[PDB]
């Protein structure tokens, strides 16, 4: 192949036509060219692209995800774009809705009475009964699910079933006579305001539908407040609360291409240039989005009034949600990869080092634990939000992008009261306290001071963190007002950064020269132990850290060859007054307090894995019965690996349950404003997923 052209595959004759105009009037205009091919089916085209006998192809949520698969290995380039412009829709949420008043939550339903939209149906069904699949009874697809749903709740009214067989799966339906359970108007419970009918005719206990349902069919603003929607956290929550309280996130049909030389740029050059000249009402000579009579959806969906560029963060996984993602996963599982999967605690490690410490943690788990990694931190937030990993332990800075991601914070790590402080066996109970970030240099050149700060060397523990990057950068954004970071400094080693920058120019990789500026520990000068490093081998001249990493690692605190002769009294801490003082002084002379750092997951899964970790604190923890003759969850030797080694003990949050709780306005307002001037792939990732 190799041409200029975006060659479309269509699914049907009647499309192959369009797909014709549409090559026609893009050649007519002198816009990109457009060719095609014909299939009989989805999943045909999707062969054809991976085989490179066709670039592109829209596809809904249930082909994006069988496309995403091996060996097609496909990815949402383009999105469909709904409603009108100034109120654009690029998806809906499936909510469970139960009236105001009860107190049973989504994993008390067994026995309940359900209206559904109606068989195989997303919101209705796909979603709902994928996510209740670990408490179905069901043995596997060589038993149809319909005979444990029906063994599931009292009672039912799902459109579209089999009254022969599954006779409760029809009790409620409204239809007369044989339009009884019908797919279709003549059953008065079918579709979103069917089922939503069902609901408020008191026939169920709980519909499974839309978030827009409930504000489209109920005309008063009082009307609403009679009913709540059942969280997968296991609350209940007012319905206008869905964007926090759902069972998934269904996305908009999207354009899909290969993820290895997609044409992705081609493709959406063309869509955004058919979308100028064909869209909706800007041609009477073509319409992209449109059908003639008796054809329905022919391409696109005749209901879009345009696209939305997927960021290239975005597969499969990511564009369809972890709700959704997992809710087809469950339904083709056996009942013991589910139960399985649903008791053990995918931690996610990232890089080789922590990977190992895991692994050793994952083979005194008693299985409990296991697993994942990846080579950065917003790639294992990534697979956490994906379902692959479930949770990690993460910085203030990147609890913030979690939390945008809709992922929340389940325990603390707990640092001593001060540097100075006996055991607390209540530590568990303790509130957190932050810690404390400053800038430390070297004695030597008395000349430096936080006012001539600017131009000179700079350590970072990597790009993001709160006391390496976001309060400094911060505090350097308020007096210059400038976006251009990366001329704070003349040289910095911030891992994380773009490498050919003069913000990655100190960062010195692994032994071999590799991995220069990689944001895990294969860069020797990543974290707070690299940053420190960075200064003390007179690479830069000032290190953002921590006050306690100075302690944990001069005075002979760290064996490594490098730390082994630090003295304490060879560096000083920079003070925002310009004055320099030792660094058993940092709590009044430091930059800014620091949110500890915290752990984070889905909703589905804080409380399993509460209970796993304080199991596993119990063992491995300070107070550990098997540390340290055994193992210790909390020591890397000076190396911070899966948690910080200052950490007494993993914490309750006391309510502060979200990031924004967490975190505090004051943090949230401050990088939020950091933001401004540049943001990461996931973060961008997210707030598209969320838009
Ligand atoms: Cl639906
Ligand atoms: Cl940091």
């Amino acid at each position: 192949g190799r041409r200029r052209s975006v060659q479309w595959c269509a699914v049907s004759q009647p499309e192959a036509t369009k797909c014709f105009q549409w090559q026609r009037n893009m050649r007519k205009v002198r816009g990109p060219p457009v060719s095609c091919i014909k299939r009989d089916s989805p999943i045909q085209c999707i062969q054809a692209i991976a085989e490179n006998r066709a670039d592109a192809v829209t596809l809904d949520g249930g082909f994006i995800y069988e496309a995403g698969l091996a060996p097609y290995k496909l990815r949402p380039v383009a999105a469909e774009v709904y409603g009108t412009e100034r109120q654009p829709r690029t998806h809906y949420y499936a909510v469970a809705v139960v009236k105001k008043g009860g107190s049973f939550q989504l994993n008390e339903l067994q026995g309940l009475k359900s209206c559904h939209t109606g068989l195989r149906r997303t919101a209705g069904w796909n979603v709902p009964i994928g996510t209740l699949r670990p408490f179905l009874n069901w043995t596997g697809p060589p038993e149809p699910i319909e005979a444990a749903v029906a063994r599931f709740f009292s009672a039912s009214c799902v459109p579209g079933a089999d009254k022969g067989q599954f006779p409760n799966l029809c009790r409620l339906c409204a239809g007369t006579g044989e339009n009884k359970c019908a797919f279709s108007s003549q059953e008065p419970y079918f579709s979103y305001s069917g089922a939503f009918k069902c609901l408020r005719d008191g026939a169920g206990d709980v519909a499974f539908i839309r978030e827009s349902t409930v504000f489209e069919d109920l005309s008063d603003e009082a009307e609403r407040d009679e009913y709540e929607l059942l969280c997968p956290d296991n609350t209940r929550k007012p319905v206008d609360k869905f964007k926090d309280c759902h069972l998934a996130r269904v996305p908009s049909h999207a354009v899909v291409a290969r993820s290895v030389n997609g044409k992705e740029d081609a493709i959406w050059n063309l869509l955004r240039q058919a979308q100028e000249k064909f869209g909706k009402d800007k041609s009477p000579k073509f319409q992209l989005f449109g059908s003639p009579s008796g054809q329905k959806d022919l391409l696109f969906k005749d209901s879009a009034i345009g696209f939305s560029r997927v960021p290239p963060r975005i597969d499969s996984g990511l564009y369809l949600g972890s709700g959704y993602f997992t809710a087809i996963q469950n339904l083709r599982k056996s009942e013991e990869e589910v139960a399985a999967r649903r008791a053990r605690v995918v931690w996610c490690a990232v890089g080789e080092q922590e990977l190992r410490k895991c692994n050793q943690w994952s083979g005194l788990s008693e299985g409990s634990v296991t697993c994942s990694s990846a080579s950065t931190t917003e790639d294992c937030i990534a697979l956490v939000l994906k379902g692959e990993a479930d949770a990690m332990s993460l910085d203030g800075g990147y609890v913030y992008t979690a939390g945008k991601c809709g992922l929340v914070p389940v325990l603390a790590e707990n640092y001593k009261s001060q540097q100075s402080s006996d055991p607390d066996p209540n530590c568990v109970d303790r509130p957190v306290e932050g810690y404390l970030a400053v800038a430390v240099v070297r004695r030597s050149d008395t000349s430096l001071t936080w006012n001539s700060v600017k131009g000179k060397k700079s350590c970072h523990t990597a790009v993001d963190r709160t006391a390496g990057w976001n309060i400094p950068m911060g505090l350097l954004f308020n007096q210059t007002g400038s976006c251009k970071f990366d001329e704070y400094f003349s040289q910095s080693c911030a891992p994380g950064s773009d490498p050919r920058s003069n913000l990655c120019a100190l960062c010195i990789g692994d032994e071999q020269g590799e991995n220069k500026c990689v944001p895990n520990s294969n860069e020797r000068y990543y974290g707070y132990t690299g940053a420190f490093r960075c200064l003390a081998e007179n690479a830069g001249d000032v290190a953002f850290v921590k006050d306690v990493t100075v302690l944990q690692n001069t005075d002979g605190n760290n064996n490594e060859a490098w730390a082994k002769d630090l003295k304490l009294a060879d560096f000083a801490l920079l003070c925002l007054d310009g004055k320099r003082k030792p660094v058993t002084e940092a709590r009044s002379c430091h930059l800014a307090m620091a949110p500890n750092h915290a752990v984070v997951s889905r909703m589905d899964k804080v409380e399993r894995l509460k209970q796993v970790l304080l199991h596993q604190q119990a063992k491995f923890g300070r107070n550990g019965s098997d540390c340290p003759d055994k193992f210790c969850l909390f020591q890397s030797e000076t190396k911070n690996l899966l948690f910080n080694d200052n950490t007494e003990c993993l914490a309750r949050l006391h309510g502060k349950t979200t990031y924004e709780k967490y975190l505090g306005p004051q943090y949230v307002a401050g990088i939020t404003n950091l933001k401004k001037c540049s943001t990461s792939p996931l973060l961008e990732a997210c707030e598209f997923l969320r838009k």
